[PDB]
Parts: C-alpha cells; structure tokens; sequence
C-alpha cells in the first residue's frame, strides 16, 4: 500500500534492479526489483500443495509466496527474505525505463525492457549495505548418477555441468576465457577446496564473481579474466577496509571463511540434488504431466512430484549468494538472491541446452 508516482544496480535474466538513493525510512537500506519483457492449468496442478501460491495474480506475489511458502521450509528464514509487492503508476515504470539505459549492457537491452505492464514490484533489502559484498552465482555443485543418463554420454558423470559447459560458451563466443572456477571444490564442503574455488573466481570472475563497496561494483562485470592492473587497481580500492599487495590474499581467505563458516552453501546442495533424475531423466515426465509423448509407466502424481523436484532443485541452481563484511574481527550476512520459480515450459528448453551441451563436448573428444 502506498503506490509510487532509485539508481541502477544489476540484472540478470529477468528483473533489473535499482538502489535507493532517497532519505525516506521504509525504503532506507533497500532495494527494488523490477521485471522486465499467471499460472498454465498445468503450473497450477503442479504447485497445487500451496492455494495461496496457485492462486497468484501476478509474479511478484508469486514469487513472494514461491519463495515464503515453498523454497523457506527449505533453507529457514534466516537467508532468505520474501519480498515486499508493492504498487507502481505505469507512468512511474517508463520514467525509470530511460533513467536506465547507459550503464545498462547491449546483448542483454537487446532482448528484455522494462514490462510497463506491472503495477507491481519488489522491494528487498540491500545486501551491499549494513561494506564489501560478495556476490556468487556458484550454479551446480554435484555430479548425477541417474539411470537415465545415456550411455553415449557417461562424461555427465565425471565432468561438471558447468566445466563442460564453459566450453561450448566458448564456441558461441559468450566468454573469451575459459572459467577457473569449479563448483565442485566450492560445494566440496571442506575449508582448503572452498578456498582454491574462490582463488579461481576472483580470478576469472566472469558472470559468477562480483565486488561492491558501499553498493559500488569494485571487481566483476559477466567480465573477463582479472588483467595485473585490474589486480592493483582491486588491492587498492581495498586499502583501508583491510590492514595489511596481501590485502587480496587476505580478502579472499576472509571470504573463504565466511562462506565456509556459515555452511550456506550445504544448505543448498541440497535443494540442488532434488534432480534426482537429470533431465535427461525427468524430461519424460514433463511430456506425461502435460500430456503428449516422450519423443526422445509411473503414476501421475510421481511424475509430477519428479518434475516439480526437478524445478526447485532449478531454483536453487540458478540462485546467488551474498556476503557482507564489517567491523581483525569481521561482521557478515550470507542471503540467497534471485529465488524464482521457473516456468514449467523451462523443461523442454533445459533438456534442449542439455542435449546439445553434452554433444558437443562428446564431439570435442
Ligand atoms: N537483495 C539484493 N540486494 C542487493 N543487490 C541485489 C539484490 N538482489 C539482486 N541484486 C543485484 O541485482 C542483480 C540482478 O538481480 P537478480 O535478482 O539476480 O535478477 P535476475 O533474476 O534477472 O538475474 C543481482 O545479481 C545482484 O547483483
Ligand atoms: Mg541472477
């Protein structure tokens, strides 16, 4: 209630979002997300266990209750916030839909604009506020194992999604260099492979890594890998939060810890290996729930259990961290960002990318 008649920040394959630059309190350390461009029969059978949820008008209570009532009884409250809906003047939407632009990128303006077509939006806390935030998109940190998982392809279950995945980004000229970074040792649960994983981000950050000082984007983009200059440039803007060229062996083994220490990122393994089957496996089910053939036996309600699992696991393997720093003793709060429940239709296009991700590796050998 109150409805609106804000400076850019960041944003991924849906939302943009700004930073609140104003002195008024119920806005003063927040953030606010806004969508760019409410359920098929077949999305509201599947989310059927939550009326509220099926119910929705629109995303953004949606999302809000997605994330309250679905995705919170797995990860506790602690990480994570709902959001706060809250109204908008279609009016207001286009005004910031200039505001923006600029620091806005060109790939990515390309295909998605602001939806003027909300009166509706979320409002969030700041995690780059109380500063040095961190920022991890870790994506998928487990191997399958999965019956369903073709013998042609048994690389799935040695090689990382992502590792394999990395390459092809390559040939599609996506990323210039390689990524360092393997999910693997970041979910690996264990101090030393936490931090070697770390090392690898700061180093090659790409889309995953990312730096904020008082809300001000200091390392990250996606970008490429971290050139010397941008290195004393890096360990220079660091000067003065931390007392120590160590300033950044002693940042990232403070990242390390935090992220280690708080044991977030188990939490969340977890939820990833709800795809229990790979979508290799749970893409039949897809074709069953929605009724048509499996052009590549169980119950109904299995299936959609399956398909449904396969989608929060998606959730949660396409969500980032972020950690706060303050005052060596330090202060710190890990949340979870970027909590959407993927549309359904997703399992067509996951299987897709899948598919072709696995080919093409295969080819490379
Ligand atoms: N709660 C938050 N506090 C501070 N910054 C945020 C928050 N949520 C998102 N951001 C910044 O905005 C970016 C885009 O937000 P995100 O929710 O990931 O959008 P998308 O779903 O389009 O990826 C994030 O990667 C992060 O850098
Ligand atoms: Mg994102």
């Amino acid at each position: 209630e109150m409805i609106l008649e804000w400076i850019y920040r960041g944003e991924g394959g849906a939302n943009l979002v700004l930073a609140y630059a104003g002195s008024s309190p119920l806005f003063v350390g927040k953030v606010i997300r806004i969508q760019k461009a409410v359920l098929t029969s077949d999305e509201q059978h599947l989310w059927r266990e939550n009326n509220e949820l099926i119910s929705s008008p629109n995303k953004e209570v949606l999302e809000q209750r997605y994330v309250q009532n679905v995705i919170i009884p797995l990860l506790g409250p602690k990480h994570v916030d709902a959001g706060v809906r809250v109204s908008v003047s279609k009016e207001f939407l286009e005004c910031v839909d200039k505001k923006v632009t600029k620091q806005r990128p060109l790939w990515r303006v390309n295909a998605a604009n602001v939806d003027t077509s909300h009166d509706s939006a979320l409002i969030l806390n700041d995690h780059s506020l109380f500063c040095i935030s961190v920022e991890i998109k870790p994506k998928c940190g487990f191997l399958p194992t999965s019956r369903f998982i073709g013998k042609e392809n048994i690389l799935k279950t040695s090689v990382s999604r992502f590792k394999m995945h990395q390459l092809l980004k390559l040939e599609y000229i996506e990323i210039s260099e390689e990524s360092e970074y393997d999910p693997l040792d970041l979910f690996s649960g264990s101090k030393e492979r936490v931090l070697e994983a770390i090392k690898a981000l700061y180093s090659t950050p790409q889309n995953n890594f990312r730096v904020f000082l008082n809300g001000s984007l200091i390392l990250g983009g996606s970008t490429g890998r971290t050139s010397p200059e941008i290195g004393y440039a890096f360990e220079d803007a660091l000067k003065g939060f931390i007392q120590s060229g160590h300033r950044t062996e002693c940042f990232l083994q403070l990242v390390s810890d935090a992220v280690y220490g708080s044991g977030v990122l188990d939490r969340l393994l977890e939820i990833q290996k709800l795809d229990k089957l790979d979508i290799e496996g749970a893409i039949h089910c897809y074709y069953d729930i929605i009724n048509q053939p499996c052009p590549i036996a169980l119950p109904l309600d299995e299936s959609l259990k399956i398909v449904k699992e396969y989608l929060i696991a998606a959730t949660a393997k396409d969500c980032s961290i972020m950690i706060s720093f303050q005052s060596q003793t330090f202060d710190y709060k890990v949340h979870f960002i970027d909590l959407s429940l993927k549309p359904l239709k997703r399992m067509e296009s996951y299987y897709k990318l899948d598919k072709k991700i696995i080919s093409f590796y295969n080819r490379k050998q």
